[PDB]
């Protein structure tokens, strides 16, 4: 291998990372 700096993608951990929307969830979305 790896030369200088990967860069890496700040953001889009906290939460936002896309996975687990509404999966782990059962709370009063219905009326």
């Amino acid at each position: 291998x790896a030369s200088i700096v990967k860069t890496t993608i700040k953001a889009x951990k906290k939460l936002c990372r896309g996975f687990x929307l509404x999966c782990g969830c059962h709370f009063t979305g219905k009326k």
